[PDB]
């Protein structure tokens, strides 16, 4: 029924700007809410609401998958990466460990190319090496990919969801 999605990252990566495009498809350059929710539609017909949790015992409980964002001009952010990931595992109690989903984004990818410091392979190679997890790169501000990687986010949530 509902989808609730957790966002998680180093501060400074996008999180809050990818959630505010994919919900409201806007970007420029909300206190007092949990969650911000959207209605997921496939092949036209609304399925779910989705909640986007972004950045506790209440925090982590009912969690249908975690999205892992770095920004591709920010070296650290990536190296994070495998800790966020792990953080989430140890705290979240989820039902099944082996089987939970993540989703990494590389956001910024709008940025001048002198500006990426994480290459396309090495984020493809560590989300093999994490368990194959999807990864897709992002841009919230021009609206590049966003749509497609939330739309594997509401299908990895929804396949959790139902299990
Ligand atoms: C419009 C002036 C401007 O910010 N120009 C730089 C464009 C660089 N490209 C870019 N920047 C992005 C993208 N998403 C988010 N941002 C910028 O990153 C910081 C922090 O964002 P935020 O969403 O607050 O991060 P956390 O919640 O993770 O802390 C902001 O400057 C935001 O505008 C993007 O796709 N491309
Ligand atoms: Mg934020």
């Amino acid at each position: 029924n509902i989808l609730k999605v957790i966002i998680l990252g180093d501060s400074g990566v996008g999180k809050t700007s990818l959630m505010h495009r994919y919900v409201n498809d806007k970007y420029s350059c909300t206190i007092g809410a949990d969650f911000l929710t959207k209605e997921v539609t496939v092949d036209g017909d609304k399925v779910a609401t989705m909640q986007v949790w972004d950045t506790g015992v209440a925090f982590y409980r009912g969690a249908d998958c975690c999205v892992l964002v770095y920004d591709v001009t920010n070296a650290s952010s990536f190296e994070n990466i495998k800790s966020w990931r792990d953080e989430f595992l140890v705290h979240a109690n989820v039902n099944s460990p082996e089987t939970f989903p993540f989703v990494i984004l590389g956001n910024k990818i709008d940025a001048e190319e002198s500006k990426k410091i994480v290459s396309e392979k090495s984020a493809q190679e560590l989300a093999k090496s994490l368990g194959d997890i999807p990864l897709f790169l992002t841009s919230a501000k021009n609206a590049i990919n966003v749509d497609t990687a939330f739309e594997e986010i509401a299908r990895s949530a929804l396949q959790q969801n139902q299990a």
